[PDB]
DNA sequence: TTTTTCGATCGATC
DNA sequence: GATCGATCGA
């Protein structure tokens, strides 16, 4: 138990005891978490997500670009239409799905921001930590959302990294600035 | 419970575990699901769906070719008018009967895609493994929805796999997909 | 302790496992529990439930028949004007009592087909099996829609099975079923 | 355990028992929270927490501040819009980052008060022991609630104790209250 | 654990247990709670709650009052604007801040009476027992509540023990019940 | 543990075994309970519970009475507006005060009915060994639950032992006869 | 168990 | 004026 206190208090979450001695983690359980979540260095997040956007119409293959994108160990597809964050417990891609605007939208800044955030699970909490959200949409960004509910939209412009888009050839060609509103 | 967790890490379903072992679950109940949800390796959709659109006016066997569909066990009956997959627990078929349009356009169109999902039960969310969605309905899918609500709107009519229409009082005559747009 | 399990494999119900071996059911009672609510497959329906629909003129002493068609103790009198099946855990005669039409149409339709449904109660849903739905009413089955919100628009009396009437301070007859559209 | 227990019941915090002997609190972990329940040496607040409001239009490094007001490993980043301090077990600074209203009214004039708070974790109680309130908003604390649907706005005014605003796109310049309605 | 029932049977208060043995307390605290409270040797209530109020605009120091008053020891703030007292256990000043109606009616009269009651926690109930109630407001308590809403509001003021108000910027002068209304 | 359960199924639970067995209750309190429900033992009824109906004014000591009417042991206050039975370990005076109409009226009138019944606690049920229901008030009875809202008003009104009004301010006196709609 | 999640009320738009 | 959607409270 001391090896399994050991591979968690010294660094790391839930997972790495559930890889390194899961014999021992099928028993105490829930105390690794209280530990976890006292001890207080379960894992924030301090660094910059990048945003990739991509555009298309229905059928392009935009999906398959994002399901390419990293292993599928690594990749959590959100469920849409809602606010639960569900099974997440770490996965460091983040591919939102067809998003069409059904996210809030301090919300959707706060997922593309640089500092620590706690996201919401079915009955807990789990510690966002992702490193590049791929927002598969259909309409360009200045469609998700409108001016009126909206205080600025330049401020959710001003995160997304890169930015794919769908044109008259069977290639996806990257956004070179912005020929719209730049990012 | 040496056994249990290097069965369970690979088979990925908790009633592979009790059936393949019945006394060390009966304790480490508890465990052994968290283990398996925080591990990751649980089993997520990299397959496409089958969707199989059934349709003639009632009265002609449009649940009974539904049922029909081996096995009558395996065959989740998804709940009439509802968002909640209450129940689900991992199923191959899944046969949504008597359809109007009552799942949202676009979770409709994200059921039937080649991605993984996660879908909603009341008090958390179970992964959506599907191999075929018998959509039974008493329209055709061109007036599922109406015309103008929807926004894409070729999409749904691609994905469908089979079709199967009611000729005149006669027998289920599977519609040959041509006249209609394309599947 | 082992033995526990090996007879519940070969019972099915819990009562004989408390009754034969209690020492060992008050430790392990949980994990016995979701051992049963894993292992074995939830309840279906595939029969065909009547529906013995009761008119007649107000007051007719319909409630002491409805009670009367079988135990008391083993029927449900569903909460009227809502739509929680507040479980009563599967209890098989169903009757919904002053039904005057505000259950939907095809909910109405689903509810006494030979296939399977799951009722939905307040935090959860239920399993349907019913082997006989008490449709208590004040008019004419016909009154209960109108042909233009209803585009079936003969369904339900094919799920009629008989009718009991109320003549003129005689009885309550049961219904010959031949002059009126048919059963 | 039997020294773990003697050092929880004289330290008054859990934090310092997780800390001390890990595997002790790993096992226990209900029991050890429940004593120091009972025992009434469960820690109260009795100080001031001072509460710092920084204002300026987004991307102007609200946010940069907040992480650079104290260390990492004892800010908590409350979550957004929801209510639920989970995450919580202590220690002073707490950043409730981009407020535009988002909190009730009476709950934010009195995190800011002088006495014992315990605020809702989900699926139990936390102890509020904050010292420092980093509010961080675009807009003016003028904005965040109605006058008219807000029994007296001077009440939050008095717990502020200081007010830094960015001006003229060079610097962001702490306030004396002068100009606002003083404090 | 034999000697540390005895000492809770006859002392029926977990405090002692806790007191004296607390190595027992830690491991097993559920039970020793549930066998208490199954032995009925529980603490009820049979003495009149004194309910101070005191009135008075903002910053006028209402609850520096409240803050001195019995003990910092054995006065329980409660948690505002819901309905669960966790963490209590036990005694005697409650001390509801900042009040201005965001408790249920029935609920206030039920608290300020002489007759038994067990009030609600995550995970059970705590029963309750107050010797003296200290509501602290910012209205007179007659808008509290709807006056129509309620069907007697004279069933409030009956109970208020002393109704202490704030004069014109000079002190806390005590008003005298059953002038304006009956006390 | 092997005599707790010789001791437990005999009669009497739990109160006989808590009181024989003190040791082995601490632990297994719960298994003791779950055998036991599990059992068909647990000391059903088969007697109409009294129920003793109160109205008038506040103020006009309505609970004294309910107060004054058995020995304080052997008497449960049910905690209002709140569905749960929790401290009902012991039994049989139940003095349900001041009501206004916060169950469900079907459950009202279950436990005022004739058959066994099963109410539920936090953490599992216990049986319902009623004998006096106290049911005080402050309104007329027959305003408690709407007539559209429930299916029969006469039906709660069967199972009424005795009514009392009050009298000009001075007496209480018993209701005798038809002046409402009687039983 | 609590959480849910569900239901009711209020506000805005057509 | 009615229906649908969103937000808040329990
Ligand atoms: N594992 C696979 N095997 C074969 N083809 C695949 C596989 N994964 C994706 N594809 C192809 O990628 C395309 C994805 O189309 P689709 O997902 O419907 O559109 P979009 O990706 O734009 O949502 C399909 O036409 C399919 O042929
Ligand atoms: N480690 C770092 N190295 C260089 N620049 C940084 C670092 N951390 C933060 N920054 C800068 O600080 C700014 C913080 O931006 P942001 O947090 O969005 O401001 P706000 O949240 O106030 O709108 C970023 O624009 C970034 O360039
Ligand atoms: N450090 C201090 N110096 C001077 N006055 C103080 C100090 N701390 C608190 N007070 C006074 O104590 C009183 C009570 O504080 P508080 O309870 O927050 O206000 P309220 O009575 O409105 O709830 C206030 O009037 C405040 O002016
Ligand atoms: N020890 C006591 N001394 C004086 N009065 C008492 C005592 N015990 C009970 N009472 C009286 O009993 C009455 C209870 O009535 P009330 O509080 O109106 O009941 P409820 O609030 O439940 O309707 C009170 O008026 C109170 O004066
Ligand atoms: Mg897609
Ligand atoms: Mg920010
Ligand atoms: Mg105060
Ligand atoms: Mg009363």
């Amino acid at each position: 138990l001391s090896t399994a206190v050991s591979t968690l208090l010294e660094s790391g979450s839930l997972v790495t005891v559930a890889e390194q001695h899961p014999v021992t983690f099928v028993r105490n359980f829930r105390g690794l978490a209280e530990l976890l979540k006292v001890s207080g260095k379960m894992q924030k997040r301090d660094w910059k997500t990048n945003v990739h956007v991509i555009v298309g119409p229905p059928g392009c293959g935009k999906s398959k670009w994002a399901a390419n994108f990293a292993d599928p160990e690594t990749t959590y597809w959100k469920p849409p239409r809602n606010k639960w964050w569900d099974g997440y417990h770490g996965e460091e891609v983040v591919v939102i799905d067809d998003f069409y605007g059904w996210l809030p939208w301090d919300d959707l800044l706060r997922l593309c921001d640089r500092y620590p955030l706690t996201v919401e699970t079915k009955g807990g909490t789990v510690p966002f930590l992702a490193r590049s959200i791929l927002i598969t949409s259909n309409q360009t960004p200045l469609e998700w959302y409108s001016s009126t509910a909206v205080p600025a939209v330049e401020a959710l412009y001003r995160r997304i990294t890169s930015l794919v888009f769908w044109k008259n050839a069977t290639e996806q060609s990257t956004e070179e600035g912005g020929q719209f509103v730049t990012l």
